[PDB]
């Protein structure tokens, strides 16, 4: 059957990601803004940033924050999750392509990166983070993930110029999310170089050091037993983390250039990306409508 | 290679489910229990208590539906966590459909936390139908050999027994008993509907044994005004969530166990049903031992 190329442009918010994808037999699955502001719940982006503000202000407790942040992250990841579930059966083994699917973010942004960042923010429990991790859908073949690079001071500049409605400029949240995605990129390399977190776990007390991968975040006292040992349930959540990330193809896009440049840069990276066959000839058209319908309904 | 038999004993609470499985294992069979220690300690503090108090508060009007929902949605994540990792860690060892060299008796299936309780809580006014669908979209792929046993018990018998099966922190909420009973009845119907070639998209306009009316399956719950577009049609996102619902439930093997008997009887009844259950091969003959430790470690750490 025809081949399909899927590209998930992910990374921290405030880099120009949505723009450069606009700038690119190619369909675009944008940011689920209408689902975040209306369909799933009322103004979720606003709810998220206010809560952190309240928490930071001490007007609420960490536990209230957590209960709100955990509930909000469910809403934020819903469109990403169904799309993947409805898409999964059409994806065949790894294989110009007959269809290029450009996505605005992968499911891991809602199910992993933002939760870890919010945990780093004091607004989410590490146990919840692992619950979302356990819920990460099996990584299909041809999962090419593009993460962005941008010097911090420059990022503060782009971050400022484009806050979604309800957003607040939280530089603390900018540092946590940037940290989380940096670790995510390291975790993939670590894993692909044969890294075994169980073996390198003690080091927390070619290939990155386990202390430079996401695994270092789960060395939290809530997840450890009176003797330091990670509880098995959590250890298993890490086995899933390892599993999900290892088959992902990560590509780095430098956002410290102009929109036409980022667009150009994104097109070059496209060559080393993994393609796949679809499961039926009629998967291409179906995938198309899916994307085109997702956009029409949830795009804003 | 060796074969494996998986049996998930599910259904409403207060029926004696956990008991009969203990009894069954007391008879190459490992038991994966309700993860109470994870609910009361490891994942969070006294989650069962949190759940029932919230409903109480809500019912009392001491809090709003929106607060309730934020708490129920968060609590249900904690409740389903052990179920979810267990399935993800188990999934690669499961081979195609095939005396089992190992029988894995589970205490509920991931759908109890990811589907049934949420729908029930939605029915209770403590959860949004949008949240319910988010959990439904997170339901892990249904492995081959997923035999689910659901229980039957007349309402009055259940009512009295419920009162006799209060978990620490639970309250006798008969409204929640009716909602959950309703949700699981629908679940059983949905599976038959699906196996009889039912298409919710076709029967949408309408909202063993023959096929049920879509109005008697879970699909009827999602005919909620929150999920309805200006034109009266379901939003696509939610329609897709129902495609996943249909997909996940259609490959499940549902068996009904009558709990209106004695514990030794339920145990005996459970053993007969075991014959028509689907077995599967493991992916590595050494999957058998691994699965064993998994279950034996899950129990030792989360059982309580
Ligand atoms: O799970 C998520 N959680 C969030 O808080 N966001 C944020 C939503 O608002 C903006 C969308 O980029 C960013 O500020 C990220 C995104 C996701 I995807
Ligand atoms: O998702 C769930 N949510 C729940 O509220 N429960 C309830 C928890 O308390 C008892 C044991 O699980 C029953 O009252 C069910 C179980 C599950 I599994």
């Amino acid at each position: 059957m025809p081949t399909l190329l899927r590209v998930y442009i992910d990374g921290p918010h405030g880099m120009g990601k949505t723009t450069t994808t606009q700038l690119l037999d190619i369909v675009y699955v944008p940011e689920p803004m209408t689902y975040w502001r209306v369909l799933g719940a009322s103004e979720t982006i606003a709810n998220i940033y206010t809560t952190q503000h309240r928490l930071d202000q001490g007007e609420i407790s960490a536990g209230d924050a957590a209960v709100v942040m955990t509930s909000a992250q469910i809403t934020m990841g819903m469109p990403y999750a169904v799309t993947d579930a409805v898409l999964a059966p059409h994806i065949g083994g790894e294989a110009p392509p007959a269809l290029t699917l450009i996505f605005d973010r992968h499911p891991i942004a809602a199910l992993l990166c933002y939760p870890a960042a919010r945990y780093l923010m004091g607004s989410m429990t590490p146990q919840a983070v692992l619950a979302f991790v356990a819920l990460i859908p099996p990584t299909l073949p041809g999962t090419n993930i593009v993460l962005g690079a941008l010097p911090e001071d420059r990022h503060i500049d782009r971050l400022a110029k484009r806050q979604r409605p309800g957003e607040r400029l939280d530089l603390a949240m900018l540092a946590a999310i940037r940290r989380v995605y940096g670790l995510l990129a390291n975790t993939v390399r670590y894993l692909q170089c044969g890294g075994s977190w169980r073996e390198d776990w003690g080091q927390l007390s070619a290939r990155p050091h386990i202390g430079d991968t996401l695994f270092t975040l789960f060395r939290a006292p809530e997840l450890l037993a009176p003797n330091g040992d990670l509880y098995n349930v959590f250890a298993w959540a890490l086995d899933v983390l390892a599993k999900r990330l290892r088959s992902m193809h990560v590509f780095i896009l430098d956002y410290d250039q102009s929109p036409a440049g980022c667009r150009d840069a994104l097109l070059q990276l496209t060559s080393g990306m993994v393609q796949t066959h679809v499961t039926t000839p009629g998967s291409i058209p179906t995938i198309c409508d899916l994307a085109r319908t997702f956009a029409r309904e949830m795009g804003e």
